[PDB]
């Protein structure tokens, strides 16, 4: 694995970026095919410490609107996606399969947004005296940048 | 809370049930509303040791799809739903606001299925030599027996 930027500290959340070999994965026709692909694009999004959604200091968490947006900065070649919620053998990950533009330098937005919270809700939320929490963190964006090699 | 029957270990898992108070959630509409409820029911889903599907021990399995029949023994009256996942000041878990049948012997049956079951929300499993892990558990049941006060 390659780290892409720094973890950054947003929505009381840490925040990374990384990279590695495309991956395969069940169900397979939900993501593109390594075959396909020149790197897996992995978003580590863990609870920082005093997280005020429930969770522990160090804590997956799920159930998160996760998209990213790259840019070849070399020639302004942009590209847009969405990360799928996964398991790996270290443990679950928001990622996607991704074909880039070649070698030279990147940027990468990931766009962190919580649980949806109307009608069309996933996760739910306590919220009453004894065992409530706060609300959802307002949408984040962190912004990375790398440079690619193969 | 109170809980009922025994922790069982099951699908590489450690699943045990309680039930509390009825509990007020946001979003308003996606489960039974408290004051119409007598408890609420918790699943309590843990990774067991030596899980091989990429979850540390201890940790928190989610996408599950949990389902349940509970009946009252003294008199046959069968109910039936979804646990819905969602956070607590304690974490998250996955649970259901229900209105019970009187005081009396209940039986609560739950059905476990793996995230590749799970429509509401798409959830991944790496296959790769490299970063996979082992199959999805088959789907199990576990039963929980307990005396309610009223
Ligand atoms: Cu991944
Ligand atoms: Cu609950």
């Amino acid at each position: 694995e390659i780290p892409i930027g720094k973890p950054q500290l947003l929505g009381g959340m840490e925040i990374a970026a990384v990279y590695l070999q495309p991956i395969e994965m069940e169900p397979e026709g939900m993501m593109r095919p390594a075959k396909d692909s020149d790197v897996h694009l992995e978003a580590d999004i863990k609870a920082a410490k005093d997280n005020t959604n429930g969770f522990a200091e160090g804590d997956w968490v799920p159930y998160l609107v996760v998209s990213y947006e790259l840019t070849h900065l070399d020639n302004g070649k942009v590209q847009k996606g969405d990360f799928m919620p996964m398991v790996a053998n270290d443990g679950p990950h928001y990622g996607d399969n991704v074909k880039l533009d070649g070698p030279g330098k990147y940027k990468l937005k990931l766009f962190v947004s919580p649980p949806s919270a109307n009608q069309h809700a996933h996760f739910g939320r306590h919220v009453d005296k004894e065992t409530g929490v706060g609300p959802w963190f307002k949408p984040v964006t962190a912004e990375y940048e790398f440079v690619y090699a193969g």
